[PDB]
Parts: structure tokens; sequence; C-alpha cells
């Protein structure tokens, strides 16, 4: 059942690596880092970096496909390159973008894409965008990635823009949210054992919490059907012993909910 029983205040590890001083300015906030245990460590980094297997990135399983993803924040000018690597490395091939570039003339993620028709090198990573599809609440980009140089590494990445949060609070109706999800599970479900899938906003809990929660919340009716025992304070807290803080408001508690019980009316 999808009713709220209690309230978002009854909701309330070590962050050593993202503590360092080497990697004090791959943080867009000074104190939202990584848990240690659940990190996104990156290999093959440029040998003459001293740091290189950082960023600010957890992965989060839930605890039927097993599907897994990574919550991280919206890339910075200096952390777009160990963003591609670790799309490249983790195997990702759905990524969720919850902001704008600039939301109230702050930055919330630099632009880590090519325009439509073109292709960028982000340090050894190749990026083409290949086509983009413009729907009412979101705008699917459909990225080839590629090792530079490197033969047959090229995989689909599919990037998911959602357009429609509305600057202050959350949507007011979770249509588009749910259309949103939808395709997103039926995209990361066509392609054999894709991996994790991204899903990024400013700070990489609040709104990445959110929509993460909703996700599997649903999957768990898709596996058990709508009359399955859901409990969404317990699964706040399973996602929050994987990454701190995710699901930072009481609005957003709420529109948890609003998005359970209207995709449970759909059935």
């Amino acid at each position: 059942g999808a009713h709220m029983w209690e309230e978002f205040e009854t909701l309330q590890y070590s962050r050593k690596e993202g503590q360092r001083q080497e990697n004090k300015n791959k943080n867009r906030y000074k104190n939202i880092l990584p848990f240690d245990h659940t990190r996104v460590v990156l290999h093959d980094g440029d040998p003459n970096e001293p740091v290189s297997d950082y960023i600010n990135a957890n992965i989060i399983m839930p605890e039927k496909p097993k599907k897994s993803y990574i919550a991280t924040q919206g890339c910075l000018q200096n952390t777009v390159n160990d963003f591609w690597r670790m799309v490249f490395q983790e195997n990702s091939r759905v990524i969720v973008m919850t902001t704008k570039e600039v939301e109230r003339g702050k930055s919330k993620c630099v632009k880590y894409w090519p325009d439509e028709y073109a292709l960028k090198e982000y340090g050894v990573m190749r990026v083409r965008n290949v086509k983009e599809s413009a729907a009412h609440d979101y705008t699917l980009r459909e990225l080839k990635l590629s090792k530079v140089g490197q033969g047959n590494t090229e995989r689909t990445v599919w990037q998911y823009h959602f357009r429609t949060w509305p600057d202050h609070g959350v949507p007011s109706d979770p249509g588009g949210v749910l259309d949103f999800l939808e395709e997103v599970h039926h995209k990361q479900e066509s392609i054999m054992d894709a991996g994790p899938v991204v899903v990024h906003c400013s700070a990489g809990i609040g709104r990445t919490g959110t929509f993460i929660v909703i996700d599997i919340l649903i999957d768990i009716i898709r596996e058990k059907g709508v009359d399955r025992d859901i409990d969404v304070p317990k699964t706040i807290q399973m996602v929050r012993s994987q990454r701190s803080g995710m699901v930072q408001t009481e609005a957003q508690y709420r529109f948890i909910y609003m998005a359970v019980q209207h995709y449970i009316e759909t059935l």
C-alpha cells in the first residue's frame, strides 16, 4: 500500500576518501561526500596523478532483474572527464539527469555531452551525440561512448534529461516523472546486462534520491503486485546507508508516496 503512516521528521559510515585534500575541488558541496564503503572507485587513471580514483558518486543497491544505481552530483568543469571514466568503467548505458545546467542563476551541472550531430573527447573518452528527441517532460540524447584510439569499445549511452522539475518545490503531479521512469525502465531492460543506471542532480541527494526511491518501489510492485508490502521509510533508510541524506525535503517525501500511489492506480 502507498499510504503515508509516518511523518518526514521521523526519518531524522566513514567518508575519508571524499575528505582528502586532493579531492576537495572534486566536490560541489564541501560536506556532501560519498561513503567509502559504497563509493565508485575509478581505476586506470593517469599514472602522473597521485590521486585519480575519486568521484563523488555511490553505488546504490536495493536490498527479478537485479538493477542498481549510481547516485552522483552534477559534473563540475574539472570532473567531466572522471564522470565519463565512471560511465565507461561501470558499463552504465542509461543516465538520468534531473536538473537544468543552471537553475536560478546557479550552476547545477556542467554540460558533459556534445551538441546533437557532434563529437567531443573528454580526456580518454570519445562521446558522439547521434540524435536528440525532445518530449514534453524530457529530452533523450543517444550518445555513443568509446575509449579514444581503442577498437570495439563503443557502446550506446542513453541520457534522459528531465526538463520539467520546478525550480521551487516538487512537481504538483507525478505523471511526468512516472512516464519518464517507465521509459528509463524499458530502455535499461532492452540492453543485455547493462550496468547501473546513473542518476544525478546538483548534490546527488535530493532529486536523485527521490527518483531512485520511487524507481525501487515501483520495481517492487512489478515483481510482487499492487497489494505488496511497501515501506517507504525503511527503503529511504536502506538507500541512506549507501549515500548520506538521500531524499532531502518533506515535499520530496510526500511526492514519493504520491508517485507510487499513482503508479498503482495505473494497474
